[PDB]
């Protein structure tokens, strides 16, 4: 324990392949006042006229050419965050070379076959030099190719700039990295804000300023200040931060900050800590680390006092012991995790499954809970039915144009309704009603409330306020009813009429949407949420969204992986359980979103096992339940692309979004899928889960057989009067073992192994070691009697021929038993392996079997071999590769090989 | 020079791989002779009692051991037609081994080399053995292999016999082949007739006997005869024939002939003449094989005259003619064709786009008309919202269980409505009604009627006569209306408000059904169509059938590679014109097929070319469209699934269907989808079209090569004074390059050739074997030149280097060729190879350098080779292989590569 040496022996992945990024535009609304300085710099900056903004930076209308550009990028930085930014390839090359045992191994060389053997120290220099390039240069294309991901996926700001030869402006689109202070960029509805900015003009717009001070309702946003005192930074109504999103409107506005000089970087102390959080894999990682490290200490200086008491040279006792134990070196994991992570990446890439981290794959097929919604889901989203009715039961033609133009005069996001409305009416109508009226005011839509307003007018005379929404939040407004086309005030039992009707409306996938309006006298100020008052109910329209055709396959092949999937909505409860039905799941009971805000946590968490489907919950529901299904032990996720799952998303142990979505959707989400569905998502996690299935193996299939070796060493060298086998020999071994191990990442994993979500046990390494290290030094210590009695050895005069016999014996043991204990299944005709493995395979077999008859085997203090060894070395072998299989019944009968 | 019938040098592919089945049920019915013997065996087999068919066979109403089955089937055959039989696999390779080519070669070396050489003699026959059992194992391989894809889509049928041998019965399904005479089958609904029959006991079954009389009226089929006379064999009232389907009802009835023993055999002259009929692809076949052998009688004959009068040895010189020569064989064509047909039919089949018969492929990617039906190709096929309603427009609840007993006391076809009248109900109802009532009697659907009929009764005083059917086949009929509670006579505004409501209730993509009932007192005898009439009008069903998902993209797919889609529905034209809008196909005019009754061919061919949409039709109207759209010379395909569509799916130039179809309907295909849908055939399309770019690439990379020689040898061997090569080398290069050749079909194919409905020419194979084949005389003659000077070569005493020289390098060229005009674009940086091609192309050069420098050598007359002309070889090698490169510029543009 302790050890703060055994903390600087661990190599680390960078931050950015296993960790997730820290900063989703919020992250935690900390209570850090901050020094002044930047509150007293960020008011200054919200006070000045729009004729300073011009000279305090280099800023101009037309677009910045790509000389100043580069320049004020220099000059300032980039906008990123320091930890995103990759290191350089030499410091790489770096790092991976002074490892201690390295460095150690290299020293112990030089002091010992200098004087004499000056040739073993360079051909071992040789030796450690190709390793750690072998290593370096794997590790180095994969971290190359696991970035490539992270880019394709990145959000875009519309900015200005020149194009194509000179002032020709252009309005193209860049990654949000590359932004440079004082630059002009234009803000739409549904966009994140890339940077602090500064208003220079305003069409009524609306941001959702709740990530950093909790107020829920949007904020109007305009260029000139209105307000007369600001007293506050976050609330100037001049400037923006990044992190919030427009909600309404457009606008345009040019940078003032980038990178952490901005913002939610040192005034939240995102920076600062906030980095000591290990998320699972890289406790998990560690943890095998200590186990490799605490054996490797083990083991070592028992076999080093053993060699330096039979002999005198406690150097090159010394020097073997350390050859021996390089085997189980800590510095081998990050390249067993690089290299067989990357290669997963790139495969899911391949069916438009991107993924953001490495680490997401651990978590990817280890869930077995998934809370998704409806709409988009099951559903098309598409509506191929709708009746624009009255609120008798005839078509209007009335409540149609009425509600015509709400869905032309608002900026907000389009539903599946607006683009059914504009698609309705014909032309020469919509030409007409365009021509008749004009825009003045807009109430954007905001939760609590559940409806959308805007106001125009015809002539200078009075203004309209035509309204939308659900009907209950209508109806609960509304007084009066235009009946039989005239206006008659709304008495009770027309309440409970329209309540039946539009109920039995329900029950059948239909959705009604009410359409209310008011004359109003010309006015000359702005409306608010109040003045929707006293409004005069003229209709509903029902309409019918089919369900998605690849529904019910994909549900009962999540069922068959033992994923569970659960309903998240916040739609109506008649509605939504008719779906549900359709595609066959089990609803059963459901449960409505006012119950739960009256539970407590004990409660909640044994009643969210055995509900299935939740009705009429805002966003704070989705965030407690996701929470609180995560109780026992599970892994949840949560799959979702609107505009106010932001906490969903990164509270559940997954973040599975949608590409083509909100902005701040996708920046907290960890798999960005290219198609919205669940077929995709169900190929997706079986390879999710196959390719985590081969690093398990990998590490496995190494560790073991270099503990096997090491007890050999340990067991059978207290007699033998000389090395077994010379250290350069070992070496060359490991190398042949690591190039021949290339292959594993693109094996063949049996269908047996991946039908479960699965957990991984760091521990289990540490008894697969134990229960199959020794199978090996049995053989071993009887090929050493073998060559010590049958061939005439044990001469201390001559012992190139032993040393070359353990070496071959040696290399074929340890190449051979891969086929063996990859499967539980008899192999070769049950379950094979791929051909490149096989390809491989024969390869370093040929090049180990032909290295001793070769013209450089005297250079490498080795010789040839008489022929009659053969017939012993391939019974040897057989017998070592039939033993394993029949031993393998009794590991699975203790704890389970997977 | 003609002589056609003389050309017995061209085997022949079987007739059970190129050639569709001539047996569709009912094939033509033409008017032959018919036999009196079988007419009077057919009228005295149904006069028997019941007892007298228990002994005219071994039948025994408890099933056939496995004895008994294989004796009798043994003793009478097989229920197959001769023409589908398998050959023996001797047979096949004696077939193989009799080519006169082959004799010819085998005679003219025993002749020429026997006298002194016997060993030359020896190695001759065994290049020759080797290269017909090479050709024999793969197109015996083959052959094997695409059988197993045409019995995996084979009819079944429920035969009752033993499961357990000990008396079990079991009610198994067997194939149609496997039918022994003598056993008992059942019949269902929508169950092709195997085998002439003989009905025991009935329940209302109805025959569509329209395939060999052409009534196009269901026949009511019975156990005991009610007719009083037959007086004649399809009218007997208790037999049945292949061919004809069951519209209604079930039936147990037993086989008493199979095979060609049946009608439809010797009856309707099926197996006696008729076969006289090349598909299009048996006429390319014989086009380029006639090609090929007149290239090679006109190129034999001079070299064999040059031969022999500048050297004395006759039989030598026709022996190098033929050795020459042997390399333009119309033999290897089978081979060609059936080993790359098959391995495009098997990855077909991992696409479920199984393939019957091999010619299919050919037909499959070259149509530009696809033709399909509404229901099932764009919509999903289940209602999502349904709503019984009354007259007036209320939720009668009365019209909903007229129809749900309608639809559970039927035996035909069930429909999408169906299940959901049978799933809409409340189960006491259900219970309830099921308990109340009994059913009587059924009138079975058919066509100019458009209704069903069921006639139920409840206590025994009167029954019901409850109706179902399209509005206006129902409205054209009833006299009276239950409309508020009472039965009111029906007039005429009642008549034009129901047809302006449902038009309204159309346009939407709603499909109207009504039901109609009548009271009828207590009958005894059996009803039939003209019963129906004076009913009472109750109410209409409308319900939605929402468009796939994916169907938009398969269309998007389907225009971008050339294939124009039509649309021949048969429902109302108000209707599917709103679900044509929906998924983004265009309509346009929409043709009622009324209009079509009157109108002549010359109209019809002009008019069917821009229309898209035909509603409104009968089958007869569907056959007679897809008959007149093959006028200019299109390739039309046809795409349904239901029981009347038989003869269009075999007028159209392709028969796709769907499995999971009426029985009918899969016995007249060609390929067999496993899942209904338009993106299956758009992948499978592409598969289809690359195949045949592969053919038609392995057909031509090997005939000019092969002319090229002949040239080079007829140019220059009239002043050599000697043969250039020895038969013996001539021989082991032609077979090592075929063993080359042999993973062509396992290539990439550019994705330029394969985007239009491509068309093969056998016209274009004598003009790029011109164009391509001189090309390679130049620098062999080169190769002769510098081989004879700078080598001091030409000397009659010494000549083996000369041999051997001209052998590798022309193994080289013919070799090293195939990877540059197998392509337009520039090779190995913008369309390199398949993996195995190259591997073999590596193995063949490695094998074929090798062999000069063997211990062998000598054996086959042939020394070794200094090392100084391979730096000569080279380039000359890579002089050849880059001027093709340069000179492919003017071929395209003359008359195009493809
Ligand atoms: N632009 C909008 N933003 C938010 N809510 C909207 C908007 N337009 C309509 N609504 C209504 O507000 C409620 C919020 O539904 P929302 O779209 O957030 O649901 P969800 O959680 O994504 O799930 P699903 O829609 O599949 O049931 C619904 O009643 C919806 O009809
Ligand atoms: N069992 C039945 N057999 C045939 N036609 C039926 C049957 N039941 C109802 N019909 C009606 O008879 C007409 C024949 O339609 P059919 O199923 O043959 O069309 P189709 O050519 O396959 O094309 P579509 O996609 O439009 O259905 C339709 O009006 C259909 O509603
Ligand atoms: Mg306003
Ligand atoms: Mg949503
Ligand atoms: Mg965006
Ligand atoms: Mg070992
Ligand atoms: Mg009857
Ligand atoms: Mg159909
Ligand atoms: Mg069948
Ligand atoms: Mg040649």
């Amino acid at each position: 324990m302790f050890k703060e040496i055994f903390t600087r022996l661990i190599r680390h992945l960078p931050s950015r392949l296993v960790h997730r990024d820290p900063l989703p535009g919020a992250q935690q609304t900390v209570n850090t006042v901050v020094p002044p300085s930047l509150s007293a710099h960020c008011l200054k900056m919200a006070v000045m006229p729009e004729e300073e903004l011009w000279k305090t930076f280099d800023t101009h209308p037309e677009g910045l050419n790509q000389a100043e550009v580069e320049s004020a990028r220099e000059q300032h930085g980039e906008n990123k965050l320091p930890a995103q930014q990759p290191s350089p390839w030499w410091v790489h090359l770096w790092v991976c070379y002074r490892n201690p045992f390295n460095i150690l191994l290299t020293i112990l060389g030089a002091i010992s076959y200098a004087t004499e053997d000056l040739f073993a120290a360079g051909v071992i220099a040789l030796m450690v030099a190709i390793s750690t390039l072998l290593n370096f240069i794997q590790e180095a294309r994969s971290t190359k190719a696991a970035d490539a991901l992270k880019a394709m996926v990145s959000n875009t700001a519309t900015v200005l700039r020149v194009i194509n030869d000179k002032g020709e402006n252009g309005w193209l689109e860049i990654p949000i990295d590359q932004l440079v202070p004082g630059d002009i960029i234009k803000l739409a509805a549904g966009d994140m804000i890339p940077a602090d900015l500064r208003i220079l003009q305003a069409r009524d717009l609306f941001v959702a300023q709740a990530s950093l001070t909790g107020e829920s309702l949007p904020v109007e946003k305009a260029a000139t200040t209105r307000q007369p005192e600001h007293s506050n930074p976050l609330e100037c109504d001049t400037l923006c931060f990044m992190g919030t999103t427009v909600v309404s409107g457009t606008a345009q506005a040019m940078v003032i900050a980038t990178g952490a000089n901005t913002w939610f970087g040192q005034l939240a102390g995102r920076v600062s800590e906030q980095e000591s959080e290990p998320n699972a894999f890289q406790q998990g990682i560690s943890r095998v680390s200590m186990l490799l490290i605490r054996f490797m200490l083990v083991m070592a200086p028992v076999v080093l006092l053993i060699n330096g008491y039979t002999k005198g040279d406690w150097w090159e006792a010394a020097l073997f012991a350390l050859s021996v134990a390089v085997g189980l070196t800590p510095e081998m994991l990050p390249m067993i995790v690089t290299s067989t992570l990357a290669r997963g990446a790139v495969k899911l890439s391949k069916q438009k499954v991107i993924v953001k981290h490495l680490d997401a794959i651990q978590n990817f097929g280890a869930m077995d809970i998934l809370c998704t919604d409806k709409t988009g889901t099951l559903t098309q989203d598409k509506i191929v039915l709708e009746n624009h009715t009255d609120i008798s039961g005839k078509t209007s033609e009335r409540v149609l144009h009425s509600a015509w133009l709400n869905s032309h005069y608002q900026t907000g996001l389009k539903n599946l309704l607006d683009t059914a409305v504009l698609e309705g009416t014909d032309e020469e109508s919509a030409r007409s009603l365009a021509s008749r009226w004009q825009k003045i005011d807009e109430i954007p839509f905001d939760f609590e409330r559940r409806r959308m307003s805007v106001v125009v007018a015809e002539n200078t005379e009075h203004h309209q306020l035509v309204c939308k929404g659900a009907l209950q939040e209508i109806l609960n407004v509304c007084s009066q009813v235009r009946h039989n086309g005239e206006i008659v005030p709304l008495d009770d039992i027309m309440l409970r009429k329209i309540k039946r009707v539009t109920d039995t409306l329900n029950r059948q996938g239909l959705r009604v949407v009410a359409v209310a309006t008011k004359y109003l006298p010309a006015r000359e100020g702005d409306y608010q949420r109040a003045d929707e008052s006293d409004l005069i109910l003229e209709g509903y329209i029902a309409f019918l969204d089919p369900p998605k055709e690849t529904t019910a396959p994909a549900l009962k092949a999540l069922k068959a992986s033992g994923i569970t999937v659960k309903i998240l909505t916040g739609d109506s409860e008649l509605v939504a359980a008719k779906v549900c039905h359709e595609v066959g799941l089990d609803a059963g009971e459901v449960v409505i979103g006012s119950d739960i805000e009256t539970l407590s946590d004990d409660e909640l968490a044994n009643l969210a096992q055995r509900t299935t489907l939740f009705a009429r919950l805002t966003p704070m529901h989705k965030e407690r339940i996701v929470t609180l299904l995560k109780r026992e032990g599970h892994v949840v996720g949560f799959m979702g692309d609107g505009i106010n799952d932001a906490p969903a998303l990164r509270a559940a142990d997954i973040g599975i979004s949608v590409d083509g979505a909100v902005d701040i959707a996708r920046e907290a989400a960890d798999i960005i899928l290219l198609e919205k569905s669940l077929m995709v998502l169900e190929e997706g996690v079986i390879e999710g889960r196959r390719t985590f299935a081969n690093m398990l193996k990998y590490i496995k299939m190494t560790a073991s057989s270099n503990f096997g070796n090491v007890f050999s060493v340990l067991v059978a060298s207290a007699f033998l009067p000389f090395l077994p086998m010379l250290p350069l020999h070992l070496l060359i071994q490991n190398l042949l073992y690591d190039v021949s191990q290339v292959a594993i990442p693109f094996d063949n994993v049996d269908d047996e192994q991946i039908q479960k979500p699965q957990r991984w046990n760091p521990a289990d390494l540490g008894r697969f070691m134990i229960f199959f290290g020794p199978i090996s030094s049995i053989f071993d210590i009887l090929t050493f009697c073998l060559m010590w009695w049958v061939f005439h050895a044990n001469t201390p005069e001559t012992q190139t021929l032993f040393q070359s016999g353990w070496f071959v014996v040696g290399l074929l043991s340890q190449t051979l038993i891969v086929h063996m204990i990859r499967t539980r299944r008899v192999p070769f005709i049950q379950s094979c392996a791929s051909w490149p493995l096989m390809i491989m395979t024969v390869i370093v077999m040929i090049v180990g079997i032909a290295l001793p008859f070769s013209p450089l085997a005297s250079y490498l203090q080795l010789q040839a071999l008489p022929l009659s060894y053969f017939p012993w070395l391939v019974a040897i072998l057989a017998g070592y590769m039939t033993l394993t299989q029949l031993v393998k019944g009794f590991y699975s009968r203790r704890y389970g090989w997977q």
